[PDB]
Formats: structure tokens, sequence, C-alpha cells
């Protein structure tokens, strides 16, 4: 698997949940970096993981996640 930006749409509305997704994402094996956009309700994930896996990882933050595509 090679490094790419995954651009996901997610269910959140306040600043504590953004940070909870960022800290569920932080330190994961196969993630380089992230950028989280509460203003688009979007999540960028710079990763070698399959987007099927990152969806189920994002789902592990208590909310739904739907991919839009790659950067
Ligand atoms: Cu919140």
């Amino acid at each position: 698997g090679t490094l790419c930006t995954l651009e996901f749409a997610v269910q959140m509305t306040c600043q504590s949940c953004v940070d909870a997704v960022r800290k569920s994402l932080q330190g994961v094996a196969g993630v380089q970096d992230v950028e989280v956009h509460l203003e688009d309700q979007m999540v960028l994930v710079h990763t070698t993981l399959p987007s099927q896996e990152v969806q189920a990882l994002l789902e592990g933050t208590g909310r739904q996640a739907v991919l839009k595509g790659m950067g």
C-alpha cells in the first residue's frame, strides 16, 4: 500500500469531536499525517491503509463516515 490523501465526509458539529477523531487518528500505523475540517465536516488522512479500513477506523470514533475520493 502506498501513501495517498483520503478525503472523507463525517458526522460531527462541535470542536470536541473534531479533536476526538484527530486523536483516534494520531499515532496509527500507516498514517503519515491528517487535516480535519469541521467547517466542511471533512477529514483528510494521509495514509497507506485501504479506505475500507480507514472508514472502519473513523467509525471507531462514535459516528458515521463516507468517502468522497482521493486528493
Ligand atoms: Cu462535539
